[PDB]
């Protein structure tokens, strides 16, 4: 009834273009059975909206990555709210979701904003630039450690610990255990910024020990929830915004459309958001027996969910694999969907439109003029190098 295939949607192969085995997979049938592994996939947009909105049946306590955590013992503490269940789930996200509030979005946009405008203006002045390096990444570094309310020193360890975290979600493959090989650094920093005297006044770190009175968090959740936000904070970003500058690279008439209407930014970064989904899987697992698609999965198994599959299903979009900014892309699982949806998506949104915004304003042309590199990562789909150069307008 289910069938089986052999693609490891983690080899390097397959980061390399995942698009025709995505397509394999979703035509195989709803329900697959990836043999490399032991675990269940769904590629299709319907199969993966539905279990994303079931987290009784299809949980996230027991990981969501590969590993489960009945039966191996999690690489570092679980999180406190993306590898939990409601109602454990409910407080930490209510306490999230204020910290990274639309009063918070207003009170950081202005220095975001200039900061997008900054960075644009001085890679003008060079012409030829990497735009992972110098922008994606740069811009990110410059906005969101200090928004957190980290020092300065150390702050070399937080993409790694990132690129860590998300090669963890994986399989034990060479990269899985590379990074676990390499992490105790990355870990002891990470750790230790997370408490409370180290956390610089005003920002999302201070915030969230701010809410550790309330009833909803005691005083000793609030390292691992500030652990969350340099997990999941900066790294998705960085290949969020990689995603928007290198479909705009790809695809000149639409930074034309863009440099028309400076207000299409926000949607064309969501858009980039689908089109590239930075976080390409995540796993869940089943709490009993269930039917999926015409499948009886039996309790205790990992289903792995092809989000940048979801997001490319022709059954769900129309010719899913043009970018386009005047798209109407609400719907897409590129932030999830349902009670773990991202949390720091409004965030990653202002980061993304303000940056998308600078570009529309001051630059006329965006061509990629040198070898274009791929970054490989268990969970994260985004570029090593992108040479372009930026034409002023
Ligand atoms: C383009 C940027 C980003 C993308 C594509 C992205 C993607 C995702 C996805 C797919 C999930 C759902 C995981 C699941 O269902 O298991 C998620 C959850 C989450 N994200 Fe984002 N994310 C981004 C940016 C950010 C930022 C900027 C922050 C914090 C400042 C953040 C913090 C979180 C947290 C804490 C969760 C867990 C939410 C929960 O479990 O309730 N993310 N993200
Ligand atoms: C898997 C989605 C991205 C993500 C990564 C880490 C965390 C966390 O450490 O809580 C939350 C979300
Ligand atoms: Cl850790």
């Amino acid at each position: 009834t289910i069938p089986h295939l052999a693609i490891d949607p983690f080899s390097l192969d397959f980061f390399d273009d995942p698009y025709p085995d995505q397509q394999t997979l979703r035509d195989a049938g709803p329900v697959v059975y990836l043999d490399k592994w032991n675990v269940y996939g769904v590629a299709r947009y319907a199969e993966v909206h539905a279990v994303l909105n079931d987290p009784t049946t299809f949980c996230s306590s027991r990981g969501v990555g590969l590993s489960d955590f009945k039966k191996e013992k999690p690489w570092r503490p679980p999180s406190l709210i993306l590898e939990a269940d409601p109602p454990a789930h409910t407080r930490p996200r209510a306490v999230l979701s204020k910290v990274l509030s639309p009063a918070t979005m207003k009170t950081i946009r202005d220095g975001f904003a200039a900061a997008a405008d900054a960075k644009v203006d001085e890679l003008l002045q060079r012409g030829c630039i990497d735009a992972i390096a110098d922008l994606a990444e740069a811009y990110p570094l410059s906005v969101f450690p200090d928004a957190m309310g980290l020092k300065q020193e150390g702050r070399e360890h937080l993409l790694p610990y990132a690129g860590l975290v998300f090669n963890a979600f994986g399989p034990p493959n060479e990269l899985r255990q590379t990074a676990i090989e390499r992490s105790a650094p990355h870990q002891a920093y990470v750790n230790e910024q997370c408490q409370r005297p180290n956390l610089a006044p005003g920002g999302f770190g201070a915030c969230i020990h701010a809410f550790t009175d309330t009833g909803e968090i005691t005083p000793d959740e609030a390292p691992l929830l500030v652990r969350s936000l340099l997990s999941a904070g900066l790294d998705t970003t960085v290949n969020g915004i990689g995603a928007a500058v290198y479909c705009l690279a790809r695809f000149p008439g639409e930074l034309q459309r863009l440099r028309s209407d400076p207000t299409l930014a926000r949607n064309a970064f969501e858009e980039a958001v689908r089109f590239e989904s930075p976080v390409q899987t995540v796993f869940r697992t089943t709490t009993r027996e269930v039917e999926l698609g015409g499948a009886v999965i039996g309790e205790g198994e990992k289903v792995l969910m092809f989000l940048g599959s979801a997001n490319r299903d022709p059954r769900r979009w129309s010719d899913p694999d043009l970018y386009d900014i005047t798209r109407k892309t609400s719907g897409h699982v590129g932030f999830g969907s349902g009670v773990h949806m991202c949390v720091g998506q409004l965030v990653a949104r202002l980061e993304g439109e303000v940056m998308l915004s600078a570009l529309a304003r001051k630059v006329a042309a965006i061509d990629i003029d040198g070898p274009v590199k791929r970054r490989f990562n268990n969970t994260l789909r985004g570029l090593e190098s992108l040479p372009v150069k930026l034409t002023p307008a």
